[PDB]
């Protein structure tokens, strides 16, 4: 067994809580183990075909040693940069713009504590939070059409570590791995994207299909989570 | 006869002060106000560039009514938070002997969730919490240079004239009709650490001033208290 | 009893106003705290971002004792400065009806030539008489929704508890030694805008407090008159 | 052939690998995708910014005038944008993938690629061509006697685009091509059969996996051609004086 | 003899190539010896805040430089040199143009160094200019210009100094260094002068000098002003619209 | 015929003012007729063989209309940065680094009014100020040589304005010249640079011979100006 007792198909613990504030239309506390990360869907009226842009960043304090903010360092990290174009790319795979309208949802991810996997924990609750700003826009009557989410996206981290191919990787697990990635997958049988390679690895056609099926497996029971947290009523006052 | 939540005056929103919030800072505190919700962290390193202490204060996009850009992807500092940030440090070094605490430095963290009036208040109130933890955590590690850096309690509540009438922990609702806002931060040693930020185009007469301050100190000793209740607690995480 | 300059402890430096002291500005005062010089100019424009008034102060690299860097150079505003600019603005806006001013837009600067303790102090003071100036140049421009936009002057002092004792408008050296100090903001009304803390972070008795505003307040009343005999002269224009 | 510029969907853009295109770098190579031009440099220093093993770094950035329509100077914005981040980032892990630092020694890499004209697939070829410069790079340290061992060098490392455009899975996209796929992505792989990355770009999409192993099948047999253009320009004599 | 094998009066071989890239309106590699420089004209529609307007921007690639040199937009601003020579430029190639009878467009001028030996600037405005007229072409062609010709002469620049107590034109890293004075002169084919600039660091000049290094100076864009129409005399390498 | 009722080869009014902050070695407030410059110069304990350097600001109100304030932008203006290089340089053409200290002399140049000749009114003005700073320099001993300064520096405006040559342009002037530049001279019959200004524009050889008799005309007087100055004593002294 690992080391936090998980067999090599297991997910950590998996807890989403769906309007842990109050302002945005969609906010979710999403947590993979001891990875919190809090996505919020906030609305706005007015594009700059509606459009949705992602946002990802850490507290100083989320890393084991405190990193120096990015506002008061003057600019954005290339992780930072690299990370949100993947959400923003993985949410607008399963969105209808048109459907929309001309509105702007804005996602923000904010990794509280990392552990690993915070890329995947955050488009996992991302995707919930784009649930409820949509329910949202719903009850405001503001949609071109009632339904412009055509599937869930959900992802997950996954590579060959100590020999063997685990998912969802810890901090400990991720720096050990000989080979890592992250898989973002919907729940209607596509592929999203395949992201994020560990620093010095190259992979077999073979390891890649292995990887993948591990990850959807695991995405399966992601996917569940969503919909047991998005079943229970809106957080908050529908418009 | 009350306020839009049903509460009285000299009432503070309902107070929740929960530490370890999260488990990397040596100090880690999310505490709300209300609606309003603040972590507060405390993170430990050695050297210096006696110890130092240093504050940040920072507002999720969200945490406002309607989202505000961040500050990374702008490229700069708002002057909203220059301001509090230094407050936070000014008011937090206020009750600590840094050279009692050695060559070491505490970065105090403050990150609004959610925002809902009286956030640098909550925020400090919360830091102080955070701060007590890292001395908690840096005197197992036996880094300090006297056993107790901590020589009192901070804590802060927003007072101001709202319907013509002096109350304290202003909500937003509250705070954007006051005839006249302030902050102040005390000590749980009867003395005051500092008055800030007179709300926008706000006077106030000296008569004004005492009653707002009678009422701030108040409400801080409730504060006072929830700080000793949740700092009863035993330390919430791994000990060095 | 005698303080390095010869001062007593009441006592403020030898206050000196100079109004258009530069031409292009409508407003354009050099203020002099003893040996802190401050230019304070009001300029002003078409429309707004009811009138709107902004601040800004600043530092010239060569003001302080030993030359500081220049923030354009350096590529970032300092959190000293976006708060003193913050407060220049606020207490200015507490004073004017923007509604009597039409939309209308007075861009305030504060730049330090010299730095001898009391610069944000001395350049509020000083930016009120520049404000002034830039009324008066709306006015004859016949460009005032209402003549009298200004309902109250504004000042500011700072003070502290220096050597064990109530000090007013201190210097470079006082400030440093400084117990305790911090800057007041009033009007000639006799309300208070803003009690600024300052320094690393500190704590004062209430009776303290009650000390230091008195002493501070009294020599607001000495700015009052030499910014009424300042602006009791021609207007230096370039009238409109 | 029902492409823009007369291709079978299966067929590479015309690729011209020119070698010591300026003389000042080990290695500087102007790489050509058909209209798609990129400067890939590699300069040699002495050191690391603590183990014992080499560094390499990458960089991506595009002339204003590359673009169709210009676009404005990072540095005048003052500003990276995160697309250039991301490209750059994966540049250098791309490259660090075939390379052996400790075997490098304590020498550091700087990988420079600059687009003079973008016509699509300019990451593409900034990696292929980075790979040459690379490789160039190390003939020099070699030369110089400043290798802990003979050969660094572990793959060769080549990229190319792929996706479907018109219903159609195709190679090499070009700007136009590019700017209307359902899907695309960019396939990074090696030349002993591996894989390094697989590069979602674009506004965002999903694929059956049974098309993702069709776009990985075209795309690793468009990069052997890529492979055989590296190794006929490396075949020619080192446009530099080695030490 | 000089370390390059030239005389004092000698420009180091020259070498225009147009169409560079295909993109711009008008888009020239031009290299001073070692120099390589590639300057663009990218045309626009419009003016920014004002007759039309151009714009110059001059950026050095990181291993244009003997030791790589930091990308200013990872440093985070631009170089005090970058946005000296830039304006330098732009003043340059507005001299020579009627920017009235351009019309309401916009010229942007980038100037890109490959490899910088010295003389990166001169080469920059010299290149520069080719571009341009490459653009003013485009834009006949296309008959957005008021009218047929705003330009009302060419613009060739070169550096100069003294190095060893000696006279020379299109100085190298290696002289530039030795330089007692050195300094970037721009001139028209008229035989009329747009600019003197950029004296070497520390150093000061009597006028007889200057004289000298003016006559030496536009000797050498004599030289310059024939490559460019050599260059010109071949057809439009574009697809004129 | 010129507005302010000069002739055409005549200097506006010259003041020049020293100590007029008493903090920095050199602190010399010049005036070209309107224009107003606070020149000063600071001693520090070092370098980056000693060093000096040179920066030029313009306070927001002291054009026509207010400009932005660079701080606040976040950046450099060309014109900036261009001026600020040629007064460094201009001031470094007269003085031996060498025989100053191991120390480094910063040059700050603030116009606090704008009617033209602005960065010529510094130049004219940062080399007095400079002055002052050797004065103080030797004065507390920490020079290597009694006199690091070999020439004195000065600096005018020369254009052509109405079709004919006219020095030290003032604001209407300015934006109104066919050509104009900037004429940097030592009082030791040399030159240091012509720094050419405006929109850009060409000139005869013979041009050039007449701006330069013109402006070197008038350097003369502002030498002299320089010389009265200080011949005055050092305001605030310094065992």
């Amino acid at each position: 067994k690992r080391e936090d007792g998980r067999l090599d198909h297991e997910l950590r613990p998996v807890i989403i809580t769906r309007g842990f504030t109050e302002n945005p239309a969609g906010s979710v506390l999403i947590e993979f183990g001891h990875t919190k990360v809090l996505c919020t869907a906030s609305v706005t009226e007015g594009v700059p075909l509606g459009w949705l842009t992602a946002e990802y960043a850490m507290l100083p304090s989320a890393t084991h040693s405190r990193s120096d903010r990015e506002s008061v360092r003057g600019r954005l990290s290339g992780r930072t940069q690299e990370i949100s174009r993947l959400i923003g790319r993985s949410l607008r795979a399963c969105i209808d713009l048109a459907a929309l309208g001309e509105n702007t949802i804005a996602i923000d991810c904010d990794v509280l504590q990392a552990d690993g996997g915070t890329r995947t924990a955050a488009i996992t609750g991302a995707y919930v939070a784009l649930a409820d700003a949509v329910t949202y826009l719903s009850a405001a009557g503001k949609l071109s059409d009632p339904r412009p989410l055509s599937c869930a996206i959900a992802a997950v981290s996954v590579g060959v570590v100590d020999g063997r191919i685990r998912v969802d990787l810890p901090y400990e697990e991720d720096s050990r791995a000989e080979v890592d990635m992250n898989v973002v997958a919907t729940d209607t049988g596509t592929l999203v994207e395949i992201q994020g390679t560990g620093e010095g690895a190259t992979f077999a056609r073979s390891t890649l299909d292995k990887l993948l099926d591990m990850a959807l497996g695991a995405c399966d029971t992601l996917f569940a989570a969503q919909r047991d947290a998005l079943a229970l009523p809106y957080p908050g006052v529908l418009p």
